[PDB]
């Protein structure tokens, strides 16, 4: 049902691991929405849990970022997937993590933790975030260096390519942290930006209502403390129906592995 075939698989830590799968033919999404995928369980059914695309909405196949979780019942079996098996993916892609939800202005920040990459993973791949800012900003705050590696790998290829970098012309900034593990940039994103440390390590202007627009992805509790971070800059929350300069989705439900 709705089946789509693993085309390759990419381990990063003992935790996260990558995937990409056969694009359905009438699937029409924009960067920055999730899909419901899915395996059977022991009794055929099925076992469904959202998942940010993680590819931007021109590639031809769809990729995964996920969470390991031992004893987790979808993951548990996920991180074992192999080319040419085959997940569950349903073509109803939804979310708020999408530029068409955020009033035009001319920067754009994705505020991220763990897996909450995802989205932004697709968001940092498509045309449309550089055609409408003039500057990208991705923080990635996670415990540990090797957490950080997926996003990095991605970051890399897209600034070292040479016809990519021409067509960014600088606009991505790449801003990562560890919290736990020592690492050249520490702290979380809340306090890096309360602080303004993050506007002095990257050389840019301090966040301000009037240009900037921002996506915010990570646990319930950092989505909490993120908003009221935005919100002593003068952002606001919308999203589609009303958009003003920020919105924000849960990159899982729970306290987190
Ligand atoms: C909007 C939405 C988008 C999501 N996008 C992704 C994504 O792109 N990649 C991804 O791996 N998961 C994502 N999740 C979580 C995902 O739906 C599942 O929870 C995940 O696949 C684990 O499923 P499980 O059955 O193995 O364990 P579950 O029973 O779902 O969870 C077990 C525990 O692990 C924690 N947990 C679950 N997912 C994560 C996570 N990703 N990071 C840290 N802790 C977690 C939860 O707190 C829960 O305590 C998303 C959730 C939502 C609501
Ligand atoms: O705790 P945990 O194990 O649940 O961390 P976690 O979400 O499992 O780990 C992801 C990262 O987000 C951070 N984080 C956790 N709560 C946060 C909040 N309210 N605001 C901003 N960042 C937060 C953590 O920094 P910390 O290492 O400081 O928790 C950690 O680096």
């Amino acid at each position: 049902p709705d089946a789509q075939t693993v085309t390759s698989v990419r381990h990063w830590t003992d935790t996260l691991f990558s995937f990409r799968v056969t694009r359905p033919q009438t699937l029409r999404f924009r960067s920055g929405e999730f899909v419901m995928i899915g395996l059977l369980d022991d009794n055929g059914k099925p076992i469904m849990r959202a998942y940010s695309i993680a590819s931007p909405a021109w590639d031809e196949e769809l990729e995964f970022y996920s969470i390991k979780v031992p004893d987790g019942p979808l993951t548990s079996r996920l991180q074992h997937i192999k080319v040419g098996e085959q997940i569950i993916l349903r073509p109803k892609p939804v979310g708020t993590l999408v530029i068409d939800a955020l009033l035009p202005g001319k920067r754009l920040w994705f505020l991220a933790t763990g897996t909450g990459i995802a989205p932004f993973a697709s968001l940092m791949r498509e045309p449309e975030a550089y055609e409408k800012f003039d500057e990208v900003i991705m923080m990635h705050a996670c415990r540990t260096v090797a957490e950080l590696e997926y996003g990095r790998q991605l970051v890399e290829a897209l600034q070292e390519d040479p016809l990519i970098g021409e067509l960014v012309e600088g606009k991505l900034k790449y801003y990562p942290t560890t919290t736990r593990e020592e690492f050249h940039h520490m702290g979380r994103i809340t306090d890096n930006l309360a602080s303004g440390k993050v506007f002095e390590d990257l050389g840019i202007a301090p966040m301000n209502p009037e240009t900037d627009r921002a996506m915010v992805c990570g646990s319930l509790a950092f989505n909490v403390d993120v908003m009221k971070v935005l919100e002593s800059y003068g952002l606001r929350e919308g999203a589609n129906s009303e958009p003003r300069e920020f919105v924000v989705e849960k990159a899982f439900v729970g306290e987190g592995i």
